[PDB]
């Protein structure tokens, strides 16, 4: 699945993760540690929706 970021458009994409913070690809948006945050903007998870 893939979570957009409502601030600034960043898409959480599962399949790639966010490998550059810590997050290898195939990471489910809802296992991102609670402390994760858009890359781009730095928003917390509440911020995002999955398409
Ligand atoms: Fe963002």
């Amino acid at each position: 699945a893939k979570w957009v970021c409502k601030i600034c458009g960043y898409i959480y994409d599962e399949d790639a993760g966010d490998p550059d913070n810590g997050i290898s690809p195939g990471t489910k948006f809802e296992e991102l540690p609670d402390d994760w945050v858009c890359p781009i903007c730095g928003a917390p998870k509440s911020e995002f929706e999955k398409l």
